């Protein structure tokens, strides 16, 4: 077993491991598109010769609270051959990529987890929450207060690329969890909008000046419309799009993977009709440089100036001062007032998890309940954290 | 149709309407127990003579943020005969009970809703969130950080009444959503802990000095344990009880109806094992007296002093000043800065819903985004809102 | 194997065979009640000594077209021990009972069939059709034309026996398929109206001056109400009862076993909401005396006088003259114009099956298509055929 | 919103609305084939410019009782964009098409309804009944009386087009509900007989001189054969085809969408094996010209001459005389003896619904029960009403 950056010769072997590892494998053509996001030394392979392990990262741009955009290393295409389990190959590959990511000057790494029990030990914490809502649209009536009681157009996605790009670009800069979507990923998205023989049905779009929804009828449940993506920049756009989706009179049910603070339920006279059918971790974060990440994001202006000493387990100890919505984070050997593993800081960082909830599980440790309330308020996001697109 | 306080003669007719209206009807013996919580003029019937409509309220004590206990009118046993639908009987009965509740000096009314689309128009807003977690305990491993790596005892519920009463009494005074559980409801709870021929299996309890869990094996799914109630006063107690439940080696799955901030997921090495299988509105609140309710609860000390003008639709307009965790709420004819229906204030009141989320649905209306952030922070609860027991 | 009328000593052995043969066995107490309807020589047993075969008939009164009530032998409690299959015991028992029934002067025998492939060969034809309608009552709206836009009362069945008896007695005399329901069967019906530990839920009744509905919530599907029986003497009563059932706001679905001409679908703005979920043969008829049965019923006055020659396979050949809604049916050796097996005549007799449909299957054989149209019209019932109660 | 006849330029926009509206959308190539049945001014669009509403009719030939063929306007391709619900677009489009259909001289319009609650208010009544039978062929044995105890050939559909056309043409002229099937619809039918990658399996045909059956194995249930179409001109052909289908020894079940008077059950020794698994409205009729439609069909010769006065709600009042199987229908201001909405007359017109059943729902109103019996008999069809093909 040797750990190397792959040569062009290695990629057929990587596509074999990928096809055998990922049931949702996009195939070599699509994989080659995504490859354009992987920097020169962004990939590692293990050879036994045949490829028995692989991992890479892509150059991403992640929005964090305060509309701050961080360069982010997006881990992806991580696989160990079923022949080479329990030989420390994942640990070796993650250690090497983290070395390269830290040396390259990324303050943050991110991934989508295949299972929930794997990445905590490598310092990734779940930082966004996926929330599936299923609406029985047959009963759905809009509240008298709901905006916009036609601004929306039913269109072919492939004919309005420019408009979706412009709306998404405005959305991703305003929302924590937002990711820059490069041209190659717009190519890939509009390719999956087409009907496939034996596969997905045709996708349609609802287009508003300030929002869009991409949806298709389920392959097998012909009374279910699945919203693949809804991006709205204004409340008027969000409501108008949902009025149009609830107008899909041939459907019984509309489903969407959204975030816990989606206002959809409050648009209806019966909030219970917007049923939570599924909940899971979305984006995971590893804070690579604690002071860089903590100084870079904005904090709630509602909390008054405070100082503390934060220790990250094997991540350093810092004098952390938060005031006027900004943090200063400097080295100190003073006694820690707060201790947590690196994964816990990732979970706190976009505002998806409360310091108080993590403290109740003893993942976050302080003797000061006032400090806990101050951290909770400071790390909270004004704009609710959302998940952009899986990678 | 005449609307009257029922005589003793009316109660057999009320029990008939109840049996026909409520599939979960506890029966006349249990109903007579709960009746001891209904004050002298706490009930209305409609006669056509036979009972075709009924509604009552019980005298409750509800904990709100700041550990403040409010006298609360708990609406219950609300039914219209299937023969007398669409004749305004619900509206007539609710109007009369609200008159009596307001005149009696209750600042707040509360209920559990049979359907989500009914009580908004009578000024009730959903104020707590039920969250069902299902744990596949076969895979569950506790995190190295989790407390208490034996303080817990497996016991017969009927033999440790005193201990459950004492623990519950400590829990309900500390948690917003907490309700005083009178002696008659402890009688009823321990009666439902017994096995029934053709019905529920025997209930067992796990007892800690600072917490308890009541559970039973599902009637039909013999690999599922259903936790009917877990009350823990400390994090050590919460973790210790979950270590014991995960030790139910004959079960595949443990389910509990809990709240969105339950720390259980963070106790495990795989947070995904604590799956959200169901989410619904719990307790609904109608604010009867706006200034009394707003002055009575505690507010977050993290937000700096601020003043605004709040208008409740047909509920009055108030100068609202919040500072040092207290509110002053006085009559004013000054221009409104914030407007909302009465139901919306109920949804905000225990901290379960953010002002910002309601604003995004246009249920809450202001031109000031800074005011919105201040309301969000002020109305937030330090201790997460939980649901006590259904009534 | 000897075939005998049973002595009192035989009945414990008959109750053992019954319990082993009938999963719906009502038990010895209920069986003893129904026994009061079995005349002195109304039962046969086969002994091998232990009971290995049994069959009996009850004295019934059946309404046929023209509101004519026929003495009817109701076959029931027919069983062969699983140890004694394929030994001709059913054929021997049926032959003996038919001998006794014919000699006793019954013009007609009737039964409910355990399976569809058994009784045709003994001359029974299916004569009524069971039609299960399931209404999704959440969507159900009554048509502007529907009668009665409160005449109906929600009551305890056991408290209004007299009223149900009087309504049923009016219904059974007006409807072909109607059966006299003796006092012992009213005792049995009101006993099954009670909740059972581990069994059925409590039954309720909707009572109108000219109709009633008995219903209960399903044991396991708590959003389904099952109507066990709806008897309405007028269209106003039928509509009023359905308005009340659709008012069961806690239910998603109402199901009823009714007849193909139930007007319920036409009461709604969406006829499709009254979904046919199940269809089966109900009452089976064996015509014992062809001329007695054919002369006894009324015929459609719309068809002009006609004469034909009907041959029943091993049942005789008859000159059949139909006019002014009456038939004369006399012996003849003239050439047959119509031939059919005895079972086919049973299927025609209450108007549930058209001569033309049976002719298309070659169960009914004529060279005259005009004769076929005349038989179709003559045998049709003005009042649609319904099924009274299973026996 | 303007309502126009579409130009060629509009049809791409109509195909977009169609694809988004109809999950069973046949696609632009097939849609262009069906278009050949739409006359010059047979289509309307609503433009907001983009197509937000559409409706058309096709020139059909419908067989009614007495083997009379009526020119029929077949409404189809009716859609409102999900963006433009509740703006009266359906009402506007239906009003314009009905104007054009009436002015063009069509006595009748027809459609297949997407939902049951929509078309009643525009004067369409359900006029045929779809009845799905599922046969467990493993148990199926033919009755000793059943015809034809080999006349049938297993063939490739595409090789025997001429024979299917000739048989169908004989069937459609003899059966009420029969439609002329133009060459373009035979092209489309034989195209759907081919296997599709990820779609339907290959279709086979059973061919008799006087009947055919088209069938295929279900996509997912490989023990179910689905009969798409069985057309038999004689009882011998019907029985012979069913003997062949019951010979599909690799299948457990055969399903067919047929009519309520299908003789299949009576061909078997166990009639219960032909299970009704589904029942729904088929063809809907709007009578455009009451006297033209009522004079055009044949009536039962069994009923003696009678006269009445029929009022159709906003459809005129007529002296209706029926005798010798013919109707004369003339204007009158005499008192109405019978009143009904236009939709009700459509439901009566092919004989699928009895006047007596509609009267019991108060959709048909008379004080004369003798008149009701006479209408029932007169409007009855000698040959049972069937459904030809959906459009
Ligand atoms: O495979 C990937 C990225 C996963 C895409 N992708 C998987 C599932 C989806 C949904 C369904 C969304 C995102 C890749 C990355 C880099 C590379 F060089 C080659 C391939
Ligand atoms: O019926 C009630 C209260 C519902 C009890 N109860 C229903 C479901 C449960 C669970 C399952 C929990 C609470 C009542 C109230 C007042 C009165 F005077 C008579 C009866
Ligand atoms: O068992 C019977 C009659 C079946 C009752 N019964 C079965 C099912 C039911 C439903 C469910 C309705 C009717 C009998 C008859 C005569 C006798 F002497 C003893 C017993
Ligand atoms: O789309 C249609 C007619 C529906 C075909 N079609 C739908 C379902 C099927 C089955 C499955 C049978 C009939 C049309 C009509 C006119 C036009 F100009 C363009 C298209
Ligand atoms: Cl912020
Ligand atoms: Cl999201
Ligand atoms: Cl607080
Ligand atoms: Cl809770
Ligand atoms: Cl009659
Ligand atoms: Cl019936
Ligand atoms: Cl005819
Ligand atoms: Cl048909
Ligand atoms: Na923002
Ligand atoms: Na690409
Ligand atoms: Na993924
Ligand atoms: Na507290
Ligand atoms: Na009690
Ligand atoms: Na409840
Ligand atoms: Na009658
Ligand atoms: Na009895
Ligand atoms: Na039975
Ligand atoms: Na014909
Ligand atoms: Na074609
Ligand atoms: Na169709």
């Amino acid at each position: 077993v040797t750990l190397c950056s792959p040569t062009e010769d290695d990629w057929p072997g990587m596509f074999l491991l990928a096809a055998a590892s990922f049931t949702d494998f996009i195939g070599p053509e699509s994989a080659t598109a995504w490859r354009t996001l992987v920097p020169t030394d962004g990939a590692v392979v293990v050879r036994d010769s045949e490829v028995v392990g692989m991992a890479l990262y892509m150059d991403l741009r992640l929005t964090v609270p305060g509309e701050v955009v961080l360069p982010t290393a997006g881990l992806s295409f991580v696989a160990v051959a079923p022949t080479h389990r329990r030989r420390g190959l994942l640990r070796a590959m993650c250690a090497e990529l983290h070395r390269r990511i830290a040396d390259s000057g990324y303050p943050v790494a991110a991934l989508h987890a295949s299972e929930g029990g794997i990445y905590g030990r490598f310092g990734y914490g779940p930082a966004t929450t996926l929330h599936e809502l299923t609406v029985d649209r047959r009963f759905a009536r809009f509240h008298a207060d709901a905006p916009g009681g036609s601004s929306v157009r039913l269109v072919r996605p492939t004919e309005h690329r420019g408009e979706f790009e412009a709306i998404y670009e405005r959305w991703r800069q305003q929302v924590p969890g937002g990711l820059l979507r490069p041209q190659v990923l717009w190519d890939e998205l509009l390719a999956e909008a087409k009907a496939a023989p034996g596969g997905d049905r045709e996708s349609f779009a609802l287009l508003h000046p300030d929002g869009y929804a991409l949806y298709r009828v389920d392959r097998t449940d012909l009374k279910l419309a699945r919203v693949s993506e809804l991006r709205a920049v204004t409340a008027d756009a969000h409501c108008a799009l949902w009025r149009a989706l609830i107008g899909l009179d041939s459907m019984e049910r509309i489903s969407i993977i959204t975030h816990p603070q989606d206002p959809l339920p409050h648009l209806l006279t019966d909030t219970r009709l917007a049923r939570t059918t599924w909940r899971q971790d979305g984006l995971w974060l590893r804070i690579m440089n604690v002071p860089a990440a903590l100084e870079a994001r904005g904090y709630a202006h509602e909390v008054g100036e405070f100082s503390t000493v934060l220790e990250v387990s094997d991540g350093g100890r810092f004098a952390l001062k938060i005031g006027d919505g900004r943090a200063r984070c400097t080295p100190t050997d003073a006694a820690a007032e707060i201790e947590m593993d690196r994964d816990v800081l990732g979970s706190l960082y976009l505002g998806a998890h409360r310091a108080s909830t993590l403290a109740a599980a003893n993942r976050l440790r302080t003797k000061d309940s006032q400090l806990l309330r101050r951290l909770d308020a400071a790390f909270a996001s004004d704009v609710p954290v959302q998940t952009a697109f899986e990678f």
